[PDB]
């Protein structure tokens, strides 16, 4: 409907450009007619998610590279794709005045965007607010009868949420996660440090942690917002490091264990809440598979666990068959979800590199390895930022898909954003990641899916300057005959039958 | 009643810790015979306001400094000392117990603490603030019926300011500044940014803002709260620096004149609010004398102007006679008026340093200064802050007299707390300027007023590190012999009759 | 002739780019005909000092802004246009390519560049160095023995000023100063924070440091670079802040004073370069007029005394009569010379800011200023810096004219370049301004002088957006009619016979 | 014979004070009979290789942990242990008198130090060097006539290499690695960024740098100085970074194996210098199996590879077990060495931390992972660095086991150091790596070896709180009955016969 309008701020490629009158969108989305495929391609160039059509052919020559479908290979269905509302996000887009807040809103969330289907948000604060608080600040209080709700939830997160699941007709899936306890339930008594919950498993503080996760839950569900999954503790790990320098609590894999079989799990099952799902880890995926063999083969702890969430920074390069593969390998039944991914921690790089090419690819090479190793869904860190990819307390800034500019009322997407997009449009709930074979090595990334309705989607990104000739084979239908050009990412649709 | 408890965190002098059962208090005021002096004193060394008093005796042992009052020389009346309820400091106090708060608030505005008088009260957001927002943010209301008091008004600023002037025995006059204007009466639609008012004084845009004050005066007065005056703008000269971060609303001198002229003061005039006083500028005293040179000397505008409102942030790029001591000299009956009386701090220095002496004597050297080049007023910015100068919702780069610890139930009295209070408590509203000659060359700073009951006050601010003896000379009374300790305040008192 | 190559990064205006293999540059300089007028413009939309020619009228008609040059009113005479070699501006050329080096070098120094006759050289380390070291760092050296030249000096900054005065037509005169002596000099035994020299005026301390400079200048002397002055310090008044983060050394104007006129003065007048001439000062003008009473007013430190040397940061607009104006009415014989200006607080935006068009016009803005106000010279910071804005030891980045991107082997050339070039490139040593009136009240700066041969030159600066027609008025030939559009800056060169 | 001279900083324990006249050293080794050990002890709580001694008994008294020696399972032979010659280093040292330079050369070097036997050289400039420079920088000399070494090699590093192997007991060996070659060789021609070798193995290009190792070589060998081994590149899968900031050159696997295969391997047989050994890879263990994979399977590559390097930056994100292990079993016959094992730092902290006991335990920790995965050597980074982690002329990053302060003519010896001292003291060159069996799962680290004589050294590391009660069985000598205090590090040496 709308084309991008690009700037340049001299990086590898272009943002867009969004204003209080004018996006890029898409039209509604239809399906390609019976023998063609649909097409969307982005380029460094410059193209964005641009559509064409072409044919399905019957027979195919040729020594070039082919991927075959594999489509009775199934692997893990999809539960979708999101990111994150943070204090800083929140704070951003509502400085945005209403009309252009709505079409930042429509980019994420609407069909004629990228078709989120999952938010996750913070429990209280974390390095991406401009402060510190907790639900429960006041001293010793057990009973957490001073347990409330500050502004950053009731005035910026949960209206934004409302918008957000009224712009989507996909079903929308809330995570939560907390960073730190009340500072009177910490070993250490601060926000930040080295520290954990006091006392043993079972007791009242632990015990107290557990009635805060359903408290949350009960403050949002008196708003009308309910959770798909909560997390066991953003980043576990963190607080069992001296200085860490933003909100945190330590958990070693034991003493998450215990936590979850006596007090969270029993706590969430006897709630009102019990059908919230609880996810383990939600840390770096090195940790892994320690981290769920310590959790998971205790019966006590695993009947309360639904998944393992795993995050990542990909400024780095963790190999992904030591730890997602072997997790799988391991615990098979228990989903495989990304629940924190960013970019830009990069030191000669600032935080945030606007229209950077180089951070789409990271992006979507991630998506692929993921869905390539059982994940499920993938989330992104904020869903938006301010050029300097913030505010954040800490001064520990990021980049973001998207760059809002207060005094210019504009918004910038950026690579990433539609890097993103080239799945979270076209994967819906409930796709199967089924098989593609490649009949050479070559450089390419390349993943396959079925829709729900029987319908097959393949991505290829292109990390190399070469431009790369390839087909596609599914044999209920014949070939695609493409090309994938250096530095592009594509998404192939079509109907099987 | 009740001492400092001191604690340091490694500055040059002590905080005094205070929480929800103990603060530092003073016993109702209560001064000797004539021939008798009171001396409040605090010391870099740990001493709090601590109170003495010694004889003023019919002969001079002192050969050293000798400052003469001379009550025959008669400066301005002080209209008062206070400091800003904004949204941040409001949030500080409201996350103490309530005990705790009550302990804080008559820290200022009680007798038993230091007798604030005035409180500036911002209009919607500025940085201090966790969010952006103005009181009409549905576009085109240019009749103001969508105009409203979200909850930061209605819930944390006007019950602190009903609890304020309930626990004053002094009338407390209250103070509004406006930062931004709905951004649809702006030239960038956009809450910060190089921008002003759309069109021309007179016009559409002018008038709605005019129309604002008014809708804002008649919203405080449904809550019982009645202002002595209001700012034409904050800082109008930032708002014409290109992407300024903050709330602003740019005027060059000739337009802030026109608005006055044309718009702001016929509509002051024309409501039931016609008592209000209005002060122009708001901002460094380094743009005086010339934008008082442009407003006043035009007649329409300059019969609706009261009075110049400066800011001490940027003081050190202009010094006092040029400024403040000019602008008098050509408009001696609009008074000057410190309205954000508030630091800097240092690129390479923490926003809050608790226990900072320094900070403190920047405060009474500055008030001072401001007193000897004729100001009748102060008003410091936030009343409180958290530990990192929060919340802000762009970047925090003050201090403030009272440092909030949420998690502990504790609040920290500063260095510049009791540097304020040497002058707050004891020159009440009303209370003239009058001479004091020193008969040599000096480093003290010191200045001398007479209450309005006749009755002598003055203070010695001791910024150096070596002790000056000293002797205050009062004509009608006698000699005070005395000691100004290195880094020291001291306040005097006495009878005269 | 080869022209700007655009580029945009976003902001307001584009840089020019520059490689190994193409720079713009000028062609040879030629006089104007006779009857006809040279302009060189550069414009926010993109223009880079384009030459047009015009004809000179022999009458006029309006009405219109006429500016009238008054050649028989004769003021200051030039010393000359430049910026500082620091040991990160060093870094940075020579991590270019030696032809990219070359065309940097070129693009300052040559006629077929920009004109600059001014270096500025760090007396060893400072803030812009990525280490501190003193030439003499054997603690108690007092005889000097192991003072000598790091590669630093040997290796980047000596080479490269010989590169420069090698490709400049004019003479070029250099400048030191020095930012801290030898730790065991101080009282605080370091490099940065509170101190001064040990001792007093006439000691060995002060003696060994006035000894310094004349090392300094001998060491400099054996790699055959003579110096047109040193300052007695750089920013005195910083090593008086207790905390002071970089390379510092506390005079008082009393200090600074007996050392001038104790040791520093008789030292370099004993020394074999007494023709090396010698600024005071070398700080902000908020410190002007009393330095200079307190140095200048005292005839044994004023015999010494070349000119007062002073700094402006851009961000803090301050004024300039009170100052630069008091000053040369109280000291008419002793020079002003501007030896540091730098932009980049802008705390809501970057060090540097890649094509700002508002920091272009903030330079020559205040180089008008200066020249309206009686300055011989301005001096810029860093020659060059890279995109942080750095390397700075101490991360206390700033904006410069060129910015260098190592791993593209390219630089960039700001507006601040091109608005420091329609200065420098045009008024030699020896110019002398002269008297310029306007007709009626204008939004321009604007400024005249005449060459050594008698030619005249007029900048006109516009940093409005509406475009002013405008006549220069000259009695010798007659008028010069033109348009300074909005944001754009002219130099109009005649001769007048 | 001296002891340690302890000083505080603030951090969880002290470091070693040396000036020009004082350091701690070792008596000359002196070993007791049978049956008794030696034991050298280091504590966070102040002890500094201190040495004790104690019998080994016939009855087992302890009910703890045992560790039983096991002679017969035999591992890897020990190369050694150093760190780099860096400019930085060389700066750093030299900036310290004489005599003081001394006392730090034996710090290292000496039996009276911690006996180092290896020292890093880098070939040209890294980031800890204070400019960019290569040995070739005048363009198209493909035939290396221009080819010579600055200062920094003839004045800084050779001179104090050759005083260190005068002061070394053991025979030193050197290692060489490049960082960047001549630009004019790179796809860039800048001397970081993304950017390769230009054409392909085999062309003029490829030829010409692999000459540069030799001519490297060459001209160390006119100064009398050979090498044991060189680095193919250092950090080659940095180059392929986009914007990387330090000095580098990508290889991609493939093109490592190609360059060792065609140019370097042919080009170093070919020379007089074909007795100096060739590591791969000098990169992140995490770039293992595979980096070994491609170029070890290619017999023409691999007949001129001696080993594989690793750097432990950016060993987190891998564990030992599926790098270094996999690594071991799949090329058993190819030694790997750490060639920069060096830190790296927490975002939040400072480079330079003097008397983290935790960056000490950091080292001997993973010196002992090292050693357990087949591990023969050991370089550490920069020998010295300045306070502040420099010279580095783009970021200082790290720390240094010496950190010297010039200003005082003093060093300090951190906890890394002795550390460090643990192993590269008591483990010389053969050293083979034997089993250590423990009885129990526990927190220790530990590892025992045998010396080329046949008696036995154990370094056993606490990195918990808590005293572990420990015996030592040797079968053929008996029980050393002792306690592994928290936060300590101990070594054993014993005869066997
Ligand atoms: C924003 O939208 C489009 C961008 O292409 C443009 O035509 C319009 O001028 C812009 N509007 C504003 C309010 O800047
Ligand atoms: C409040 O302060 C008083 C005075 O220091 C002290 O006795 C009391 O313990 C404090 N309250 C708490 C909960 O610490
Ligand atoms: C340098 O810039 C010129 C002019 O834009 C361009 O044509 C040339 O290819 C550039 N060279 C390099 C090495 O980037
Ligand atoms: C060197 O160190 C020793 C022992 O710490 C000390 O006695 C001596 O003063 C030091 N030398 C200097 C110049 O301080």
């Amino acid at each position: 409907a709308r084309p991008c309008i690009p700037k340049s701020f001299g990086y590898s490629s272009v943002v867009c450009v969004c204003n209080a009158t004018y996006c890029d969108s898409f039209d509604p989305p239809t399906f390609p007619a019976l023998g063609t495929f649909s097409r969307y391609e982005s380029t460094r160039s410059g193209r964005r998610m641009e559509l064409s059509m072409g044919p399905i052919q019957a027979n195919h020559t040729g020594t070039g590279l082919l991927l075959t479908l594999q489509p009775e290979q199934k692997f893990q269905k999809v539960k979708g794709f999101g990111g994150a509302m943070t204090d800083a996000a929140a704070l951003n887009i509502l400085a945005l005045s209403p009309p252009a807040q709505n079409l930042l809103l429509k980019s994420y969330f609407s069909e004629e965007g990228i078709g989120y289907n999952i938010i996750r948000v913070p429990m209280a604060s974390c390095d991406f607010s401009i402060r510190t608080y907790t639900y429960a600040d006041t001293p010793d209080d057990f009973q957490l009868h001073n347990f409330s709700l500050p502004e950053e939830d009731t005035k910026l997160k949960i209206p934004l949420i409302h918008r957000a699941l009224q712009l989507a007709q996909r079903p929308v899936s809330l995570l939560a996660s907390p960073w730190t306890s009340p500072t009177w339930l910490k070993t250490n008594g601060a926000v930040n440090g080295k520290g954990s919950l006091k006392g043993q498993p079972g007791d009242i503080y632990h015990q107290t942690w557990a009635r805060y996760f359903v408290k949350f839950l009960d403050a949002y569900a008196e708003h009308k917002l309910q959770f798909w999954a909560v997390t066991a503790e953003n980043e576990p790990s963190a607080g069992l490091l001296s200085g860490y320098p933003f909100q945190c609590l330590g958990f070693t894999p034991e003493h998450q264990r215990d936590f979850i079989a006596r007090d969270l799990g029993p706590t969430l099952a006897n709630s009102t809440h019990h059908n919230v799902r609880l996810l383990m880890l939600d840390d770096q995926r090195l940790l892994l598979p320690h981290w769920a063999k310590v959790v998971l083969t205790d019966p006590e702890a695993a009947k309360y666990v639904h998944g393992i969430a795993v995050h990542w920074y990909l400024d780095f390069l963790a190999p992904a068959k030591a730890t997602l593969g072997e997790t799988h390998r391991l615990f098979p039944n228990t989903m495989l979800f990304a629940s924190e991914a960013c970019v830009g921690s990069k030191f000669w790089e600032q935080s945030v590199r606007l229209g950077s090419w180089d951070r789409g690819m990271q992006y979507s090479h991630s998506i692929i390895t993921n869905l390539l190793y059982h994940v499920v869904g993938w989330t992104d860190w904020n869903l938006a930022l301010n050029p300097e990819g913030g505010p954040n307390w800490v001064r520990n800034f990021v980049d973001s898909p998207i760059i809002v500019d207060i005094t210019k009322d504009t918004f910038y997407k950026q690579p990433m954003f539609y890097h993103l997009g080239h799945f979270s449009k076209f994967i819906p709930e409930g796709s199967q990641r089924v098989g593609l074979v490649a009949s050479q090595k070559n450089d390419l990334d390349a993943v396959a899916l079925m829709h729900p309705d029987g319908s097959a989607v393949v991505v290829v990104l292109n990390r190399s300057s070469k431009d790369v000739p390839l087909t596609i084979k599914d044999p209920a239908v014949g070939f695609l005959e493409t090309i994938s050009p250096g530095y592009s990412i594509h998404t192939y649709l079509w109907h099987r039958q």
